[PDB]
């Protein structure tokens, strides 16, 4: 009846969502293991409280690329959020400005960049899927920039591979290919190019000036690289636990590849991140900000734009509440002693 | 029908007090991993008994801050006891004394320091919980001195934010505030001081002689502080695993806490200690005596006066039966070789 | 109803076959616990993938002995497979042969070494067991090279000790014995030597120039006596954790064996190995290939021939999609890094 | 029906005798977590097989305090064993001597020690328990010369404190202290001496030129004591874990044990043993041989001294069939690297 936190809107979306699109929203790959361990591993993880601090006043703004935001939980991109409700992309849009934060949008969105950028004033990411034919990237770029969008976060963990059982409702398309020179269903299938590598990259940077984030990190090794080529930043991911399973959790991962980076860029974590606490720890082991997926999802189908909201609100309030407890006024004061690892 | 040990007073007291006493009892913070890991914790502490040794004469007395007391097992602070059994905070006091022991007052105790110090002679420890009015404090403090109490106990652990729900017995105050100027269910809620600091320690150091200890300590860095800023004693607590979940069990952090103290000042520690197997485990990391919390509150409900001495009682014949059974004839022979801690 | 994966082969052979045949083929030595973890410690290594390559071509292909093989998945030397399937090792002998690897052929099998040859061109391995009688290894060793087989694996884990609940289908024998001069069901019995020693392993090689392998080997001290006996290669192997309970899980033992070898003779896995992900696994472990034993009889029973070419081509499907999702384009490419063991 | 294995002899005596009297035999201390432990401890314990080597011939005989025997499984001493079977200790001495090897006769047996060595030739020792009245041990220990046994186990891990519901078969009584001048329920009750220490060690020398064991050792220190005191023999034990609980099983603790000894004098190991591998399993963590404890009272219940019999035969027949497939052919060659225990 009531929504205390953010796993509960996952509850109301399986009552009101058609069965094979909840299955799709929730599942992760294969025996599933991962998709548990993303969440999991963040309960194996102890909190070191401080005391005698004095946590009246909690300050929990911060600075992503540059720009300020008002806490450190931004929107991870999910693809076609308007057949989680019909306001989609603009209810996502218009809660994340509300609330100060950031919205990635995806490259499979039902909605436009520069629809999504008509919804009003707010620091929005475009995620970048790169498609063996190189002019229809050129054009979603600069359409990004144009739209007024501050950076790219290309995803590299892409998961291979119900479809022909399902039929999409009326209208759906992804409106970010319409206008672009290249049933909408296929084409796009067999469109991901799976020969990307670091020499395309160094491509992308010539084409546009917007700060590129190398989205499916996990591993210390290409944490390096990414610094050395160039990305803005690293986003330690593994889709959701969709791509590929036995990986391991993205918390589990996050500081081994927050040391290789040696604060040179700022390094972000998605995967499982559903309370206030989650975010704390994740902040404690080096991240810079943590993006949500699924509750976007699950909020949109219960509530619409105000299921969203409220999402970001829980997680802000507990998120504060961590800080207070731990002896923690500014995320600066977060640190790596204030938890106790699993290995630790 | 017979308690042969502390936990079976759990079962009784559930049978009689109303389910939302009860819960409120029992209950820890959020998942209540802590409250679980507080008593489970003990189980994975092993015994490294010694043989041949003359275990005819056994002594468990000790002297805490000066004062010599008949067994290291002393009693919490639990708020408004005489909601539990109408002798309340009247039948701990005499069953404390009798046992030769200290007994913890509460701040929100249903019992003046006066009304307890009246039941007789017997050693008695102030909690304080510190208001935004020092004036209230600094008449709480003197008032507690008056009355012959030996020490004071900051509470610093002090848990955030049912309520509306109940409705509480006809005539039951917070005592210690009548009397001194400040239903009487609000007013007192954000009456306590968040922005408490050390600072605060050294100005109570102004208005009283006694000693300090600092209660909710469960890192070696905030020890080192409580010693350098001139607390008397330390207790290692996490309120009953009620202001945060997912911090350790006091029993893991207990030898750290102790280390960092380097012998300069007594630690102690609560939470999750119900057998005499407990209280030598507890010892044989350092402690200087353990506190008990909820078996008091249960076994009063139960038995009254008659429940907390046998708890303490049971309590007692179990300590002494198990430093028999390892080697032991004082506290002074029970040493860190004598358990095989999880890390060992 | 459809296969999508190996172990389902078990559950319809399990179907069609007699209870007393299914629980043979099955199970493991005493309590089962090594057969269990043969399949369990698999899935206590997690992957390391590495994003931003080309994995466009996928080449798995390799060289094992000198001959090239298309994938480094080989068939272990199971008895009697005509009491699976009528068409028995003919079926067996010829999946291989199209699927481009090797199969082992067992001393106990239900055709010789010729009536498996006949089936047409293929590289095999014949499983060598040595009875008491030299006279008859000999016999069964010339025989195995005329008959075109590549190497000899000495299996030295035969477990020890239904038998007498169970009768044969009429004209099975072992037809590996027919004809060199010596029911079948005993006799055999307590023909194999267990006197068998190092020294034996030098006589065998005065008798043939065929590549000998250690089948059974699971310490790193037994596998430098194989390198300075002159073995070409080892097989970690427990027998299908047949022979005795307790013994660790043939991928945990893995690595300090190949360890051991110092590079001078291939290293083969056989154990638990159902999936693409165990074969990566093994490989990244050190492994230059593995085999499979009982999903063989199992699909056998199942479907035949056309049950055991959907195993290997399963295997096979899964492998090339491991390989590319961790970022390895060759078996070269396949790296100790690109996996966290459980003590990593 | 059929007795396949040791433990299967438990479920027989359950079925047979009466609850008060199976659960007495069963039970361990507290919440029986060491008792599990006892028994669990030695399957967390892999084997590492060695491979050609020639098993024909298995010698499993040894040398207990100069004394031959046919294997390293020897009859600790359980009280009063004619409350299980009529024969009681008649049936175990004969079993016992009929085996080859060495059965302990407990100071509270129902026959004395001159009824036990009129049943035959055998090698036997004497479980001490030492009084308070000396003089009485002195009549107890010269007695047991007499008889021919040849040596005395001290215990020392006597466990403290049914009784009173229970009342015992006519005629039963504690046979060695008839004719020695000191119901028979009490008395012996508060005789036993809770003030032994290392200086009765060598007092026992003193009337007695007989080896003394320490039964009750777990710990190194201890073991080092027992060594300088001038012990002949270490009995790792907890005496059946039925003296404190959440002491480490005997099997954990022996290592240590043994290191600390130095090779001085031979340590010996019981609790929890009941199959041919647990004996392998202490023999290559150094122990000189293992007594049985709770076999013995459940299959004497059984079957008498058939059962008694059978056990032997079965645990010696698991124990040659383990050393065969280990490729161990003498005790002398079962090594340390022979296992992997859970630390390792
Ligand atoms: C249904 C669904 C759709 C997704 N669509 C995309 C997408 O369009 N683009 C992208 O890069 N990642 C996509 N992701 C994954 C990421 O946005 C992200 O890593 C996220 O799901 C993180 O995990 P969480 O869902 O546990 O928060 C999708 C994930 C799900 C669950
Ligand atoms: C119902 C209840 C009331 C409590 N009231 C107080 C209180 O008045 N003052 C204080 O400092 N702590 C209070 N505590 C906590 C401590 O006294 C103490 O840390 C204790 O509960 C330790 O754990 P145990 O209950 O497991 O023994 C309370 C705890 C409970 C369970
Ligand atoms: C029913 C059955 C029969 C077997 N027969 C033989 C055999 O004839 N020769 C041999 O060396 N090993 C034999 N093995 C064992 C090996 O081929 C091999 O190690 C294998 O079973 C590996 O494990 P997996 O079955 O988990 O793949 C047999 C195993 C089973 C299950
Ligand atoms: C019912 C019972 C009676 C026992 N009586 C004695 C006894 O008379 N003397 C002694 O030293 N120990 C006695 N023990 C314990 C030892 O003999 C011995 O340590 C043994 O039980 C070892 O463990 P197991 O029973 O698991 O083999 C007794 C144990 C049991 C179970
Ligand atoms: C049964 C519901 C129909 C499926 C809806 C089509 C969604 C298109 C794929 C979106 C997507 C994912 O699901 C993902 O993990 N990444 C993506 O980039
Ligand atoms: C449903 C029963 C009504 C609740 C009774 C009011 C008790 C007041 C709070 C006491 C208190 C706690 O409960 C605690 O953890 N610390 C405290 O200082
Ligand atoms: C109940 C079915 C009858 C049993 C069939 C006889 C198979 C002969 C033994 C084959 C064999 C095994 O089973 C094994 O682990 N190794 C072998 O070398
Ligand atoms: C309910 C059955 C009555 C009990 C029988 C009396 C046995 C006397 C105690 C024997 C004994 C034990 O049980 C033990 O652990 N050590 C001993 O020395």
């Amino acid at each position: 009846m009531e929504i205390t936190n953010v796993n509960e809107y996952e509850a109301i979306a399986k009552q009101k969502l058609p069965k094979m699109v909840y299955d799709y929203y929730a599942s992760g790959a294969e025996d599933q293991w991962t998709l548990a361990e993303n969440r999991n591993a963040f309960s194996r993880i102890l909190f070191r409280p401080r005391i005698l601090i004095d946590v009246t006043n909690i300050d929990m703004t911060t600075t992503i690329l540059g720009f300020k935001i008002s806490m450190p939980i931004m929107i991870a991109p999910t693809a076609m959020q308007k057949m989680a409700h019909p306001e989609g992309e603009y209810a996502t849009a218009r809660a994340a400005s509300a609330a100060g934060t950031i919205m990635t949008l995806s490259s499979w969105a039902t909605s436009s960049v520069e629809e999504v950028a008509s919804t009003g004033p707010g620091i929005r990411f475009f995620q970048l899927y790169v498609y063996k034919d190189r002019n229809v990237v050129a054009q979603l770029v600069r359409r990004a920039e144009r739209a007024g969008f501050k950076a790219i976060a290309l995803t590299v963990d892409t998961p291979r591979l119900i479809k022909n059982r399902f039929v999409l409702p009326p209208f759906l398309t992804l409106k970010n290919f319409e206008g672009i020179d290249l049933g909408l269903s296929s084409y796009v299938a067999g469109q991901i190019d799976r020969s990307l590598s670091w020499k395309d990259v160094a491509w992308l940077q010539t084409i546009t000036s917007l700060p590129i984030l190398v989205k499916g990190v996990i591993t210390a090794e290409d944490a390096r690289l990414a610094v050395q080529h160039g990305a803005a930043g690293i986003i330690v991911s593994n889709h959701g636990a969709r791509q590929l399973d036995y990986v391991p959790a993205t918390i589990m991962a996050l500081e081994e590849v927050v040391k290789a980076a040696q604060g040179r860029i700022p390094v972000f974590l998605d995967g499982g991140v559903r309370r206030g606490t989650d975010v704390f720890k994740a902040l404690a082991l080096g991240a810079a900000g943590v993006f949500i997926g699924r509750p976007v999802v699950f909020s949109l189908a219960a509530e619409g734009e105000a299921g969203v909201k409220k999402v970001l609100q829980m997680m802000r309030d507990e998120f504060e509440l961590t800080m207070a407890l731990s002896g923690c006024r500014s995320l600066k004061e977060i640190s790596r002693s204030h938890i106790a690892a699993d290995w630790d």
